[PDB]
């Protein structure tokens, strides 16, 4: 059911990094990874948490729809794209932490905790500050647990409305061409060691869907582009994409 392919380690070694890629073939119900241990090691979700956070905010009416404008609070932050108004689509695209911190404040501790348990999301532990626990609190999730969560989202099986799930999957849209569609979310965890990057989501083909979750050591922001690059090299090697 689960197969380990250590030859994929070359895609990390060649870039002088270390990490895990996990792939799941939905048609065949078969999983593949370069490192079974790390695939089941739990890390801070960082901005990958914007997927569940979006779902919860939409289902509770904290976010009306993907068009509602979240006005910049006028505080200059060091990421230029954060210093502007956003909707759900652009806030996800630019991983706008302060917008999602306000979502979490409006969701509140109790509803956040219940919903993450309903989602079976990671260790389901929101210990810490309600507006930052996914960055430096107690919540943890593994690459295999990300895939389990994404598969439910894909099939609209999470315990929120179909509409909420459709909107979040729209907001996850990352790439689309005549060969495939990628819906995914990046993450970048720096507040707790080890610093890592995430990329989780799936590849839609004409006749199958491949779910993926990767994380990798990220000692500096210089390597963030390797999250997508390494994943796509694995997808290419496995002939999932051209
Ligand atoms: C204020 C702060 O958060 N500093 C910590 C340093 C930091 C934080 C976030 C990003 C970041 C932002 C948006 C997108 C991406 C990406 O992965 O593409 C990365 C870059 C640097």
């Amino acid at each position: 059911e689960w197969q380990e392919n250590k030859s994929w380690n070359a895609h990390f070694t060649e870039h002088k990094s270390q990490g895990v890629v996990v792939l799941w073939n939905e048609n065949k119900q078969q999983g593949f990874t370069n490192n079974l241990k790390r695939a089941n090691q739990a890390f801070l979700p960082a901005s990958t948490f914007k997927i569940p956070n979006s779902l919860i905010a939409l289902d509770l009416g904290v976010v009306k729809d993907e068009h509602q404008v979240f006005k910049w609070d006028g505080q200059t932050r060091d990421i230029a794209t954060w210093n502007r108004d956003h909707n759900l689509i652009t806030a996800m695209k630019y991983s706008v932490v302060p917008v999602y911190q306000e979502f979490a404040r409006q969701i509140g501790e109790a509803r956040m905790s219940k919903m993450l348990h309903a989602f079976d999301y990671g260790n389901e532990d929101i210990s810490g500050n309600v507006d930052s626990f996914w960055l430096d609190g107690g919540i943890r999730i593994s690459a295999t647990e990300q895939i389990s969560f994404l598969r439910k989202l894909y099939h609209n099986k999470l315990h929120v409305s179909e509409r909420s799930q459709r909107i979040v999957k729209q907001a996850m849209l990352t790439e689309a061409n005549g060969d495939y569609i990628i819906r995914a979310k990046t993450g970048y965890s720096t507040r707790i060691e080890p610093k890592i990057g995430w990329w989780v989501g799936w590849v839609e083909l004409d006749d199958n869907v491949w779910f993926f979750a990767m994380n990798m050591d990220m000692p500096t922001s210089d390597g963030l582009g390797l999250r997508q690059a390494i994943t796509k090299e694995v997808l290419k090697q496995e002939k999932i994409i051209p």
